């Protein structure tokens, strides 16, 4: 069985106030750790201080990460560094970093890669346009997967999170349409990973979810977990972590 | 012009090292009404590095995004630098025009946002070593003028010069040609922005700055100041912040 995860991506958002209201109704909500792999990914100046002020059991990511080891990449954030300073996950591929900052197949993979031999997980987005859905669903998450395969061996500390980018426009995904695109995910991975690695690995849907519906999209087949966008920076997040209770 | 000193320090750092990086930099004795000293940490430090460097240091971030809050996964929010107290950050670092191909028209759009949220940008041109041949003026001009079409108010922006291929190559340009290429920037921003602004524009000087070259520099008088890349994570930067008030 895949533990259930739940991301909690804050994006470009935040001010001092809202960063300390958000971190301290996680410290005071109901976790059954052992049911739910927590992470919030706030924006890069706050990654420390969000560390130092919220509890033990969630935990803390970037939200975007460079390939290469310390040295004159400015403005980035630095894989060693983060982990150096307890930060134990980063976001790849995040559909924003794809679309704005064209961030290609492989630089992603070389993030992931680089990332996971530094001792982070990676949760690494993938996901396909409205105009890709037309015709080549399948393709174009294969093709994404496909490039991080050439460069990771070990998927352990991996998790996929699947955006319907499509989408963000489109209407609302439905449940339905999120399980067809999941279930496509770990058969792909069941062809190039193995099956053992297929049914380990977390499937986590990156579309828009609140705690009332989250039960519905947990109810299909291949959803192990979500990555939740704007709903991560507000009460409503609390009912999505602890929808298992 | 008041003379200006920035520390650039890249994607670099671990809690040790930052803790007494800054506590070097506390410890320094400064004069601050000769110099304005600020620096740059890797964005995980923002906050830690305002909290921990002294009231005398500004901090910066070393890029940010040109828009309001909102769903830019991975970006620097200048409204959330502002709410932390930090005031400063980079735009257009030779580092992100090309590894991340940002643009002259992007750069200035987040400089014109930036300024329009409170900081004070510095805002960094320069040419390659191909440029270097015959065209250093043009391209400098050109960056110039694509943040001129988008920003009106120049008293908070710094014109940060820095030669690409003096970039941690340890080839400073010699600080005559250094001079000449400020005097044209100077040139340039007279007959751009008026003789009034001119004057009063902060152009410094990056590209293997340290602490055994700079004092060349200041005999200069149209290089206001130096961002410090690699030399500012070294004790050498005691010296190259003070410097000027010796």
């Amino acid at each position: 069985a895949r533990k259930f995860f739940v991301g909690g991506n804050f994006k470009m958002n935040g001010s001092l106030e809202s960063m300390k209201t958000i971190i301290e109704g996680l410290n005071t909500t109901k976790l059954n750790v052992g049911d739910v792999e927590t992470v919030i990914f706030p924006q890069n100046m706050y990654l420390i201080t969000t560390r130092q002020q919220v509890k033990k059991d969630i935990g803390v990511g970037a939200q975007n990460v460079f390939d290469k080891k310390n040295g004159a990449y400015t403005g980035e954030n630095s894989a060693q560094s983060l982990i150096d300073a307890g930060i134990t996950y980063t976001l790849t591929g995040h559909s924003e970093r794809r679309t704005i900052f064209k961030e290609s197949d492989e630089f992603v993979a070389d993030k992931t890669k680089f990332a996971l031999e530094q001792g982070l997980t990676v949760v690494a987005c993938i996901g396909e346009t409205l105009a890709e859905r037309e015709a080549n669903t399948i393709n174009v998450v294969v093709r994404q997967l496909n490039a991080i395969a050439d460069k990771v061996q070990n998927w352990s500390k991996i998790v996929i999170a699947y955006e319907p980018v499509w989408a963000i426009g489109g209407k609302t995904a439905t449940p339905e349409q999120a399980q067809e695109v999941h279930a496509e995910i770990r058969k792909w991975a069941t062809n190039k990973l193995g099956a053992s690695v297929a049914e380990g690995l977390r499937v986590i849907y990156g579309g828009s979810v609140n705690g009332g519906n989250c039960k519905e999209f947990l109810k299909f087949h291949d959803i192990d977990g979500f990555l939740v966008g704007g709903a991560s920076l507000k009460p409503e997040f609390h009912n999505i972590v602890n929808v298992h209770s």
